[PDB]
């Protein structure tokens, strides 16, 4: 039924498979995306490829195909399968090589692309928790890297599921507010907007949209540390991220933020961003 | 030609693959141990498995079988491939889910056992280390106790080690101490004494611990504390322990020479005394 | 129908109030302890007298009586509200000066002192912890080894746990490594051996230091050494403890049963030999 | 003679206490404001009242009136003693509870409003500072932005300036950057343009926030930006913002003569704009 | 051949010395500064005076002489010795006292002013490009021993230098306490991405003179500029990285960690900087005969 | 009047010059010591000897005497000046190279040692200040190094002569108590001492030689971190170093240390360091 595009086949879902070999899968050492096709259309697929090949180099990793051809390849996975509206997650693995870490004796790095159909928690409001897991540190695993490597995320997840969240939010090692485990963080006080600088958290593809969309309104917004306070006190607070667009958050540690409901703001630009992914995007077909 | 066992079957090398879905694979989220065979032995087996099962239990999974089990389905490997030296690779993943992180919605972790024939130079020489720019993943973050998938840390210091001249990379924490090498623990002698990083900040080795007892037999005097840079570059020897390298000496840091340049006496003593544990100890794969 | 001590005078708890510009309240600058009285003996009265001046000492604080006055105005309230059984909260504060934070125009500390009657269901299912997202209170800002009026901190933890299921917080210091509860010390139990952090990041518990005599005279392997969260998740036993706790097992901490999700085997055995410490030693209230 | 509001009652000061079972006593557990009254006006009565309730938010308090029946109540009590020029300390307690830190045993949260008359040497000459080795409270254990009870970390910053010679302390935070004084924030002055820290590490500062108004209508150069020890050493001039000092120049820190010594030019107008600014805004009192 | 002022006099070279009492050699308890003269004029003298002056108040040391008697001194010197294009190091210590290190028991401090001559023998001496290695030692912190300060204890730049000649960079790039880009053992850094430029804030560095002229241009040409923490993650992902200061001006770096930086050449926008600081430098200065 | 030893010749105090472009000027890069001679005895003549061959490695600088050498300059130093109670401070140098900080450049290390005679703030004991600047980092500039680099040090001590302290105590990079501006720091409560770990101050060898008295006479010990908290609170402090040697702290940031006068345990550590400097040590003559 849904083909995943492996290196240069079309091979079935049940069948799409990867050695155990591939370091890829021992140590986590790849990288990957997460796109989202609208109506027909690939929302900010440039964009996202770009940032694969950064996340890449980061890892010094040689990705054995060109970008243009990694953007083909995607919009061929998306045609085999006849789809208008997907999530779109390609992976880039390091290869097989021996048992130890060295990537050097890495050969062949593999080219992943899945596609999967895309069809109450955005009219009431997320619940979040803040985790006691720091983020990954930008001198230790950069969390700039979108990589393999996302066992941190999954034990702010385990905290969160725990602790009565759906959202857990991260600190990062010198006590700043991050992001939450799959999705940058914005504040929203007296009418101004502000979020972390992208440093200590991964540069969104659906933050920078949101951004643009902040400033062609005209809302005052600064790129600013943020703290606990910031989060407890706030009118409004919201993430962003592919998978989710722009999700409410309403509760954080069993605060109540502002009224308790997602705010007029966050509203406004959830409509801004729905316009936006409605006209703007590399088309499929034809 | 050699086996591996997956989930029940044994599956030939070139044959062995798991699902992209597995979380293991999209996220690292999964777990691993790495054994030695020695003369149709498996040195410190339990040790190993009781320690996959706490690195489990860390991130919150739950190993499907008992580890009894794990240790005769290890055994069965090594027989079924009729190996008497080798390495021993096994690996419990989450499982497969949907695209999301939460692992709530994955459904059976694989079960995987690799089995590699076993069988230095670089040890009558020594080792070059570089010191890393990178510093380990945070005992508060991704805590470096848990053995994962999760190797990207590791592998930056050794892409750093590989561009600067190293043979091995070592890592300082996130508070400044020195914590261990890309997949070693780390020691160092002074005047007659042996000092080694407590375990928080790097991993708790199996081969460390039994080079510990060694060092206690012998009556070296030993201590279990932080170490600096400073105490890195005026050693008079300094070794690094885990089940691969067994010990392997380090003779130059950052460009300095550690002490004469050679492997010292105390880290040969200890090499030997170590050969003889892994000669005469362990799990029989055959009797 | 109790009486507080309260500056010479014996006032009935309805009437117990201090003054608004005593600095104790304005800016929380004052100490406090926590003490039992069991069977008619104070527990460890001394102890949390030498504590009790430690921590005013530390706030640069002078209390206006001895230590020897101060014991004996314990065991005077006690007797006036014929207490045997009972918790008792010594507090020292600044005193009432002007509306700034300057210790100096403050004149004469208030001396206060709360018996209340004490007669854990808890204990034989355990506790479940979480562990906080806020840091404890950093050694160089404000030293948690001062018990004062300060317990801000502590107060957000536990408002953490209120809203995320746990019976308790669990606190990490500004370094990655385990403090403490928000009002009790944590031990941790793995392989037959106690490790428990250094007080440096937490509080030099009289609990704390009482459990540590057990465990030693005992013969179990002990160590004061920093642990991380790798450490709470995979032990085999978990406990906190405090004067009002005494000895508590956490059994789940962030959604992971410890061990088999029971107190354990020497958990219950160190709150047996705590208990019969509790019922024999003391400063007699009576006679 | 003063009159001050407790629980909707007007009570002497000398009779205004509070129940010693309240937790803003025993922990410190409530939030404060500072406001000033001048001629008859109380300057930005509203912003400080929106971070009275914000500060209580931090702490998860239900302050059990509006916003503007609190700003009732604190004109009402500048009434009720005849005050045209004052200072105003409103305060929220937790309330009583029992003897434990759960805050969910406390029922009614205390309403205090203080008013003291107001009505310069060191002004003309300047204050002398003195950087301390204890640092702020850090924004993800105890965050500075709370203006609550416990101000403890403040009063040792003030007894180590007390002893060491200076008029005010002066905070770094726990990643080495400059924060604030004990009770105000820090501005620096460098060739004709003017930096002060973000406000994550220090407080919101109701007055920072009108310097920076009057700073931006002048067109100074300004920029909002992590301070060092050395931007303060090598300043051209220093000054600290708060309700009670409003500004104040700070001519030594740390034995060094700030530029020439004096108040600087920069500072000197900043003094006036605000005096204005004082004279002609605010809340009115009668009428 | 060539004379050192020293103290009021002007001295050769091999005869250049200071006692070994003076705490500025003991405990390296003094200051100094990096100037260039280029075609008979001092390129930002007045600049690099306030900043020696800067970092004397840092380190509570009172420099005997008053700025405009200082830079007289610089212009003195290069006069003396003929020199039109040179290197010029201005270095005040503490004095001679006791062997404590309290700085009380110190009096007079030293003023001395090298003059080296300088002769870029060829231009196009960075065709190329340095290849750079991310060090494991930490930069001084700004709140133990502040590298704003421009003092004599350069031993954390040196073992820097050292980790770089031991793993094969010509340059060394420091991280700071927080786990943020400082800049390199002599000179401030600056990140290429996208058409758009990032430096670090100074607080971690050194508020460098080359820096601020980079910064001037860069703004004069309209190029997006911020001023912002930077990390790892941004140096190996950038299109260009290069790093600036008065004996350097502004070399690339093409290779760091050994990663390849972009197509690992010199890039686009440093080439068209060297170029607008070449101009810079070829117009401005105070002149040492005119 | 008095000679100093400066690359194989005597030179009188007043002539005794280092070039300008010597790196150990230039840098601070070079290294040294502090060494005592009491009753014609210099005391752990060995111990000093090793440590400046250990500061050195660790500054990667190639010392071109033997030890033994470097003793016996040291002794001939003395000798030349008749010296019987002396103090001793031998220095070495990176050399004179170019004006840049590559010490490739350097090639000719210069051999210092300078010797000067030695000979009631014990009695009443000293104040000191904790002071904001942290100590240099083991892993930026490691304090273990006794090199030309103290300007952190004098930092500490600029901050005490501003605020009423006879001495400076430093916190470390981690808010860990780690030593004063020249010595290191011993806490005494409940009869028991304490001192930090070596690691973020200096392996003193005063400090080596308290610690074998404190064992000899059977005083609990442990080597451990310590906070503001066990500064403000000991029963007794007292700081050592070679110049110092055991010196009581009575008050620290305005409070009094237990009484307020020199300790029982510290005047008994003072009579027995005494006893050891007049019987231990390499003589000087014959
Ligand atoms: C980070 C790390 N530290 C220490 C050890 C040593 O532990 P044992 O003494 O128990 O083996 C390990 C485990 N050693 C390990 C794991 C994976 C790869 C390699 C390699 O050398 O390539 C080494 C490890 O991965
Ligand atoms: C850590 C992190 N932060 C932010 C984002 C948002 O980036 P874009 O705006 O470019 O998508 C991501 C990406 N979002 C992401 C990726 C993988 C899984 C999940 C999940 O919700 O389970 C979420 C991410 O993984
Ligand atoms: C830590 C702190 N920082 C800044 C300010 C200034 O904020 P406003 O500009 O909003 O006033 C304050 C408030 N100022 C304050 C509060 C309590 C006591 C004292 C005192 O100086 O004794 C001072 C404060 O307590
Ligand atoms: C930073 C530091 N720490 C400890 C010591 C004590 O070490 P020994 O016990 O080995 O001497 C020292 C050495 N003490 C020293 C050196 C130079 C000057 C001054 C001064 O107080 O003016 C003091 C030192 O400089
Ligand atoms: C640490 C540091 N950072 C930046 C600069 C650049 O500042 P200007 O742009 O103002 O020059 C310097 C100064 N550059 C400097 C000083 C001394 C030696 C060396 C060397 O590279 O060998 C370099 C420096 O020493
Ligand atoms: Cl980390
Ligand atoms: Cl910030
Ligand atoms: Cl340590
Ligand atoms: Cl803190
Ligand atoms: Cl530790
Ligand atoms: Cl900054
Ligand atoms: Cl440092
Ligand atoms: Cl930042
Ligand atoms: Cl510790």
């Amino acid at each position: 039924m849904l083909y995943v595009y492996m290196d240069g086949e079309f091979v079935p879902e049940n069948e799409a498979k990867v050695s155990i070999f591939d370091h890829g899968f021992l140590y986590g050492d790849g990288v990957f995306e997460g796109i989202r096709a609208y109506n027909g259309r690939v929302f900010r697929l440039k964009e996202h490829i770009d940032r694969l090949y950064d996340s890449a180099k980061a890892i010094d990793l040689e990705i054995p195909i060109t970008k243009e051809e990694f953007m083909e390849i995607i919009l061929e996975t998306l045609r085999k399968n006849n789809l208008r509206d997907a999530y779109i997650r390609p992976i880039v693995t390091r290869g097989i090589g021996d048992l130890g870490l060295d990537p050097r004796k890495c050969q062949n790095p593999s080219i992943i692309v899945i596609t999967k159909p895309w069809g109450d928690l955005y009219e009431k409001g997320l619940t979040a928790i803040t985790v006691a897991v720091r983020r990954n540190s930008f001198d230790a695993l950069p969390p700039n890297i979108k990589s393999l490597n996302y066992l941190n995320n999954i034990l702010a997840k385990i905290e969160a599921n725990a602790k009565g969240g759906d959202e857990a939010i991260f600190l990062d090692r010198n006590g700043y507010v991050s992001e939450g485990s799959g999705d940058n963080i914005f504040v929203v006080k007296n009418g101004a907007i502000t979020t972390p600088p992208t440093i200590n958290n991964l540069r969104g593809i659906t933050r920078e949209a949101v951004i643009e969309i902040i400033n062609r309104l005209g809302i005052p917004f600064k790129e600013t540390n943020i703290g606990l306070y910031d989060l407890y006190t706030a009118d409004e607070v919201f993430v962003t991220g592919t998978a989710a667009e722009i999700a409410p958050i309403v509760v954080i540690d069993g605060r109540k933020i502002g009224d308790g409901k997602p705010g007029e703001i966050t509203r406004k630009l959830m409509e801004e961003f729905s316009k936006l992914t409605e006209s703007e995007g590399v088309p499929i077909y034809e």
